[PDB]
């Protein structure tokens, strides 16, 4: 769920997830997907694409178990759909950390309606 995702992002990047990624670029947070503006934005594009494989659970409200130990994220003993959700989130959180070096403050609160549709598939 959003609660696990938020915690992961905070644990990996040390930044508040809502403020820093709630409206970032054309793919992070609210809204759907669009042509990614940068690496961070791309992380969000891939993440939302990942959620497509979830057919029996809610990536928004459904809770799953995971552990943050030894600076690593480990998905716990979850049902198939929940585990897939956890792995989607895990890869996303790592992706964000990997691209902190190009995080753009000007993209933090982006005008999503100005985003263009992409031709790239999931």
């Amino acid at each position: 769920s959003l609660f696990e995702l938020g915690k992961m992002i905070w644990q990996e990047t040390g930044k508040n997830p809502v403020k820093n990624y709630g409206l970032y670029g054309c793919n992070c947070g609210v809204g759907g997907r669009g042509e990614p503006l940068d690496a961070t934005d791309r992380c969000c594009f891939v993440h939302k694409c990942c959620y497509k494989k979830l057919t029996d659970c809610d990536s928004k409200k459904d809770r799953y178990s995971y552990k943050w130990k030894n600076k690593a994220i480990v998905c716990g003993k979850n049902q198939p759909c929940m585990q897939e959700m956890c792995e989607c989130d895990k890869a996303f959180a790592i992706c964000l950390r990997e691209n902190l070096d190009t995080y753009n403050k000007s993209f933090r609160y982006h005008l999503k309606p100005s985003c263009k549709k992409t031709s790239e598939q999931c």
